[PDB]
């Protein structure tokens, strides 16, 4: 996250952190006690290690006790989840087993109803992602708030031309913005998930390249879909 802050210790108890032998690669949101949603293209660095779901973490590397390490016994990508487009970026893992929940890990209820966002709607977005240009990481989770972009002015010529489709949504970008390692983090609206972020054109801070994040509420049924698979 850019141009955040430290957010408060185990405040935003729905984050998990993606891992693979132990590495952040991405964020993710509980959303149910056996499930992460994450984004696809996280598992791009995978190949052939542990990857592993990190609850109850405000440090990375600080001993909390409500830390809990889960493995992951199947990762469900998006199944147009195309490397390198946009679209459709999203990944389902299901934890090894149910997690308890309690105020440090607690899921987060997602939009069902296919309706978008109002532009302007001040959104919260968290990760342990990079904290400048050059990639410093923070150990601490980092958290800002973002108001929603119209999607016209997001797909716009001088934004990200014809590529923004009804299934993606825009934050605004100006110094404050979601990096690398944010990822299949959350993007929260009046305490509702509305949206998991993704890289799109993978430019940190640019007021014309708005965030870009996978609009919940446009896979509803797709996410319905896969959690009765439990
Ligand atoms: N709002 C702009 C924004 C928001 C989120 C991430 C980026 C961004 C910037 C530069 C490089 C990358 C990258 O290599 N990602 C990656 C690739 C493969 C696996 C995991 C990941 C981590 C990840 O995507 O977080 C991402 C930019």
């Amino acid at each position: 996250i850019l141009g955040g802050r430290e957010a408060e210790a185990h405040a935003r108890p729905y984050m998990a952190s993606v891992q693979l032998n132990g590495a952040h690669l991405c964020g993710g949101v509980l959303v149910a006690e056996q499930w992460v949603l994450s984004a696809a293209h996280c598992l791009e660095d995978a190949a052939d290690g542990k990857v592993q779901v990190l609850l109850g973490a405000h440090s990375l590397s600080q001993p909390e006790p409500s830390k809990r390490l889960y493995d992951v016994l199947r990762a469900v990508p998006h199944p147009d989840s195309q490397p390198d487009t946009i679209d459709h970026d999203l990944l389902l893992l299901q934890l090894s087993e149910k997690a308890t929940l309690g105020p440090a890990v607690r899921p987060l209820p997602w939009q069902r109803v296919d309706r978008d966002v109002a532009p302007g709607t001040l959104c919260d977005v968290a990760g342990w992602g990079i904290v400048n240009h050059a990639g410093r990481r923070p150990d601490s989770l980092q958290h800002v708030l973002l108001p929603v972009l119209d999607r016209a002015t997001c797909n716009r010529r001088t934004h990200h031309d014809g590529a923004i489709t009804e299934r993606l949504m825009c934050a605004e970008s100006n110094r404050r913005d979601s990096c690398k390692g944010d990822s299949g983090g959350p993007l929260v609206c009046g305490g509702v998930l509305e949206g998991v972020v993704t890289s799109g054109s993978r430019v940190c801070g640019n007021r014309k390249k708005p965030g870009i994040y996978t609009r919940v509420a446009s896979y509803a049924a797709w996410i319905d879909s896969v959690l009765a698979s439990a």
